[PDB]
């Protein structure tokens, strides 16, 4: 075929019908530009809002936040809830593994108070229960901890003949679809908190629209002890930006995720900051000499640190 122009036209034809009926990420370009929308939730990590391109968690969607025991999910989903919370919205969390320490999540912005919290018996109550919580078309932001922990009832008593095992597998096949007509239906974005796959997970893999491969990479030193981590997340799956994007931050131990570290971070890998040696420098005036300096002007100079981030919001957004 000695063809040429013709061509990229054609193309154009086919992911434009693609589009048409299978959803508008269906096809992509890993360097296609970012659709943006108006709601989307901030992650509390500029780094991260970045990588999944709209600038935040979308809503109406399912994400799915997966990785090894002590990554950073929880308090990645808790800082979802804070701000879809600062934004004058409701949350509602799906307790199945009982391990939520709220003098944590307050100190991150959870409004714990008028955080509602559910901690059901069975699998399917779980989600059944955050079903109705969500057509109620009243929640905001609803995260579910743990897809390994949603046992079935059957298993749950002492099951039964029929034709059992892969119970889960069902019990989220079936809860997913019913729920994901009334996420994307109500503009409630729902997180499943994985463990580390094969568990319910399956289902989720696909419906999910958003997959998030959560790990830490190393144990952030201080001079002293250890301060926080250093988490790395990859969206995997994105169907609202190119995927396959990643990103790395600071989780201070019952601090959470360092908002200022971020700030720093991707300022100077934008040349909004400068790095004498040591010495980091923001257009004229210093800020520090080393990162935690650094971080540590920043949270009180807190008028100059809206000021970066808002500025890298408007060179990429
Ligand atoms: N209640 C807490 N108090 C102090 N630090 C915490 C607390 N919960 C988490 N962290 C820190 O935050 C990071 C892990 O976040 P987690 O909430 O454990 O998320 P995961 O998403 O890592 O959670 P499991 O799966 O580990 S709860 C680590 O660096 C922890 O030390």
């Amino acid at each position: 075929m000695t063809q040429t122009p013709d061509r990229e036209k054609a193309l154009e034809l086919a992911v434009a019908q693609i589009e048409k009926s299978y959803g508008k990420g269906s096809v992509m370009r890993l360097g296609d530009e970012a659709r943006q929308p108006i709601s989307v939730i901030p992650t509390g990590s500029i780094a991260l809002d970045v990588a999944l391109g709209i600038g935040g968690l979308p809503r109406g969607r399912v994400i799915e936040i997966y990785g090894p025991e002590s990554s950073g999910k929880t308090t990645v989903a808790l800082h979802a809830v804070a701000n879809a919370q600062a934004a004058g919205g409701v949350a509602a969390f799906i307790d199945a593994e009982h391990a939520l320490d709220p003098d944590y999540a307050k100190k991150l912005g959870v409004d714990t108070d008028s955080l509602l919290v559910s901690q059901p018996d069975t699998g399917e109550q779980a989600l059944e229960i955050a079903d109705m919580l969500i057509r109620s078309g009243a929640l905001d932001i609803v995260v579910i901890d743990s897809v390994a922990a949603l046992v079935p009832r059957a298993e749950l008593e002492g099951e039964m003949g029929d034709s059992h095992v892969g119970l889960q597998a069902r019990l989220m096949s079936q809860a997913l679809r019913k729920m994901t007509g009334a996420l994307n239906n109500s503009g409630t974005t729902a997180i499943f908190i994985n463990q580390l796959t094969t568990t319910g997970g399956k289902a989720l893999k696909f419906y999910a629209s958003v997959r998030m491969d959560v790990r830490r990479v190393e144990t952030l030193k201080d001079g002293t002890n250890a301060v926080g981590n250093r988490t790395r997340v990859k969206v995997v799956k994105n169907k609202c930006l190119a995927p396959f994007k990643q990103a790395e931050f600071d989780i201070l131990y019952g601090k959470g995720i360092s908002r200022e570290g971020s700030l720093i971070d991707m300022g100077v890998d934008q040349g909004l900051i400068r790095k004498s040696g040591a010495w980091f420098t923001y257009e004229g005036e210093q800020l520090g000499q080393g990162k935690e300096n650094a971080r540590n002007f920043l949270v009180e100079n807190a008028d100059v640190a809206d000021e970066i981030e808002k500025k890298i919001k408007e060179k990429l957004g």
